[PDB]
């Protein structure tokens, strides 16, 4: 996260990170067993690791559980970036209290000029590299269809939005992958893509996730 502030520790219980040795992505506990995040972050061996602030100290509030199976959207396209989202399954349910908690599916889609929360331990920097090691926060608006096309000609599809700020300065980056965009309590958004972090007219891109609730439905009722 580019231009954001420090979350506080487990001030956003439904954010989890994905971790094979390392975080490498950002997901969503969307009940006790299942989380969702970008397929783009598929691999193999993935732990979830939930209650965290600082990923690289144990604090007390984490609870760390092995995925038994991930779920790559069916139409996923690795090149274009479309239904750039994925189910993962945790072996064990997490224990749900107020410092882990999931966060509920949307019923309608947002629309553009919504404010929403977004967070990850990603990149802090738009140029240079730097990586936080606790939980960064954003308050980012959705914006328009019509100019997220305009800054992105010919990639962005019904099933992207942009969220942001134009002028540049503020936004998600890499590691911030699969993470949450949460508007009024309700998941609206998978950190996907972007050119370059935070500039000028190229604002994040993210996975709409209104369309996916039939998907995410019936595969969570079938394993
Ligand atoms: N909002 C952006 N500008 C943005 C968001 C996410 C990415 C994803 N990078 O994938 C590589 C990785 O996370 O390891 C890029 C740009
Ligand atoms: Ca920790």
């Amino acid at each position: 996260i580019v231009g954001g502030y420090t979350c506080g520790a487990n001030t956003v219980p439904y954010q989890v990170s994905l971790n094979s040795g390392y975080h490498f992505c950002g997901g969503s506990l969307i009940n006790s067993q299942w989380v969702v995040s970008a397929a783009h972050c598929y691999k193999s061996g993935i732990q979830v690791r939930l209650g965290e602030d600082n990923i690289n100290v144990v604090e007390g509030n984490e609870q760390f559980i092995s995925a038994s199976k991930s779920i790559v959207h069916p139409s996923y396209n690795s090149n274009t970036l479309n239904n750039d989202i994925m189910l993962i399954k945790l072996k064990s349910a997490a224990s749900l209290n107020s410092r882990v908690a999931s966060i509920s599916l949307p019923t309608s889609c947002a629309s553009a000029g919504t404010q929403c929360l977004i967070s990850g331990w990603g990149n802090t920097k738009s140029s240079g590299t730097s990586y936080p090691d606790v939980l960064k926060c954003l308050k980012a608006p959705i914006l328009s269809d019509s100019s997220c096309k305009s800054a992105y000609p010919g990639q962005i599809t019904s099933n992207m939005f942009c969220a942001g700020y134009l002028e540049g300065g503020k936004d998600s980056c890499q590691g911030d992958s699969g993470g949450p965009v949460v508007c009024s309590g309700k998941l609206q958004g998978i950190v996907s893509w972007g050119s370059g972090c935070a500039q000028k007219n190229k604002p994040g891109v993210y996975t709409k996730v209104c369309n996916y609730v039939s998907w995410i439905k019936q595969t969570i009722a079938s394993n």
